[PDB]
């Protein structure tokens, strides 16, 4: 009667996975680089803490960063003391707040990519979803499911507690769902709110300083496909191949731990170091099949975890200063919203393309590479294709 | 020069994802249930609460578990007494436990499956690592990866607070993975310890009660992968289709949120009732178009949540009564161990079959159904094909 051999041939589909649509959203608070540290050590009653204070300070300065948008506000926090401490129990107050705000977050980004996409919300046929901020059963998954109104059947992936390379993971995820499901339609969200993380100095752990100055809150949603109907949808970006690695001996470069206290982080030695002496690996890996070996001929996304990584990468593979400028912008303009960062780099790289006429959604470029950095030290490399403008 | 077609039709697989091993693994301690019911209301210093203690013991009279292993010793709850509790802060504590114990027992299963499989261990390319027991970062599936001494590139993915479904989860997910990349060869691992759940008891939450009667620890593992190398490799199920769905109108049916008094469960009305007026539907949407409408003509493997599920599926669709042999068996020898059940299950009935001589892995018949069951009332349907033995 059937075969499986032909159930298989007609299940899959054909090309490979296409970005068909790209939304952003963030809270609404937007509060300016240059006022956070009288901000932060004012409302975590630490003005006595002088000599922390001026540390933070030129970790602030020297963020690059401009600005962050943050779902905490000075209201919430005096609402919540113990999430102004160091050290306090606070988890679920935080729980409480990002159980809630993160699948919010996430629909706002996911509508607005819906809108670009244009087709009708039952056509989704799968939803990725990820998140370092919080975890709950059922998961935001689930609750996004039901804010949207996506079909019941809808096939869900939900990734918690992943970190800052997740932005690569979804995509990775999202390609081989594409790709081995002949209409699949793929909502992929990262959803990054840092109240569970947002917590007092200690100068003890001046690792954990550094995050209340990058960190950041956004939310960022994607429709990928294969097959693109034509004359209806239109790929962005196309994927080529995705890759994760652990790079050699960098066993605690970045921990998280999830406690009583909340979201806890570690950050040590030389991250930028340890990320820069190894990506050309990457870089080879995904590039040398495809004849690849000039990587300024590339458009570059790369996790901004933070300037010192950029600015080492850039110098060791020997960039030319321009090419991370889209990463720089949303660094610049949003900070770092975890997994959520590079989906916004990839909006700020096609939108900025457009506007200044290159031929393609990749600056102009063919062929580019996407960089997720985080706990593990991990790598995701995912190598992308541009389309025509 | 290099066109993204061809690289697609190069880069993806052949054929249906297959098992092509499986390995199983408990913590060393099994606690009859037929003595739970003393121990549990003694350990927990709950002795005083006569009424509530002869409840339980119904529940674990009813719950047709014979008996189940748990890491939780009586030795480790006096080093840890805010964890026998009804509601005292622990969340750290059982932290503590699991983010070492969970990925510790998932290598053993691990190991297990590789030695089936025959192959070297740095032919695996993909991990998929599961549980609902801990968090943290880097996850579980990064802690595997260096315990077993997996490829630094091994490609990962980590599902936390997935819940009961997530055994449907893991084979959807490998299968996707290992069909749509030649040579992928996916290493999947549920593991599951309930020391994030255990608590005192408490006559204002029974449904809290219920979980201490059912819930039990382990780890299974499996290989999956495409195109299986002839003489060399052998498949023992192959994966048809992968469905998920939030059933109708089933709200909080079964919610667990992570606390600071560690993780809590809810379970509410008629989960027997809502799983089994909805699950003919599933059954029709996965069969209906292999032409296959007699369910008893399906080897079956369902997660079982408790005895009541099970009861009540089967007399709603009619099922013979030895059809759920093998989940029953499981059930009564390791009791609900969330997750990695439905994998015991497929251990359970291949082993049943080829002691039995049947004609193949799947008690005699070629095709067959795996159903989880889970937090959003989600059901993970999968269609399988036996293999001849």
């Amino acid at each position: 009667m059937v075969n499986v051999e032909e159930i298989r041939k007609a299940q899959r589909a054909e090309g490979p996975a296409a970005i068909l649509a790209i939304g952003t959203a963030t809270p609404p608070n937007a509060i300016e680089q240059s006022e956070y540290p009288d901000y932060y050590f004012r409302v975590t009653n630490s003005e006595d803490k002088v000599e922390l204070k001026e540390k933070f300070k030129r970790m602030c300065e020297k963020s690059m960063i401009k600005k962050r948008y943050l779902y905490l506000t000075e209201d919430i926090l005096k609402e919540n003391p113990n999430v102004c401490a160091y050290m306090a129990t606070s988890l679920d107050a935080r729980q409480d707040m990002v159980v809630v705000e993160v699948p919010k977050l996430g629909k706002e980004a996911a509508t607005r990519a819906i809108k670009e996409w244009g087709q009708p919300k039952s056509k989704i046929t799968h939803l990725v979803f990820c998140t370092t901020s919080g975890v709950d059963m059922p998961g935001a998954d689930y609750q996004l499911t039901k804010l949207l109104g996506l079909r019941p059947s809808v096939k869900r992936l939900m990734m918690y507690q992943q970190g800052c390379f997740a932005g690569g993971t979804v995509l990775r995820l999202a390609k081989d769902l594409a790709e081995n499901n002949r209409g699949a339609r793929v909502l992929v969200v990262c959803s990054e709110i840092t109240a569970v993380t947002f917590r007092g100095p200690s100068e003890s752990h001046l690792d954990s300083l550094v995050g209340q100055a990058l960190f950041g809150d956004g939310a960022a949603a994607l429709i990928v496909g294969s097959d693109a109907i034509e004359g209806i949808e239109r790929p962005i970006f196309e994927m080529v191949s995705a890759a994760q690695t652990i790079l050699p001996d960098s066993e605690g470069a970045i921990d998280g731990h999830l406690r009583e206290v909340g979201l806890t982080f570690h950050l040590l030695k030389d991250v930028p170091g340890i990320i820069s002496k190894n990506i050309e690996k990457s870089l080879e890996e995904a590039f040398k099949p495809l004849g690849i070996t000039d990587y300024n001929s590339l458009f570059w996304i790369a996790h901004p975890g933070g300037p010192a990584i950029l600015d080492q990468v850039e110098a060791k593979i020997g960039l030319k200063p321009e090419k991370l400028r889209a990463t720089r912008h949303v660094l610049s303009e949003y900070g770092n919203m975890s997994s959520a960062c590079v989906l916004f780099i990839l909006e700020e790289m096609r939108k900025k393309s457009a506007e200044e006429k290159n031929g393609t959604t990749g600056e102009g470029l063919e062929w580019g590479v996407l960089f997720g950095f985080g706990p593990g030290l991990t790598v995701e490399t995912v190598v992308l294709h541009s389309v025509e403008a």
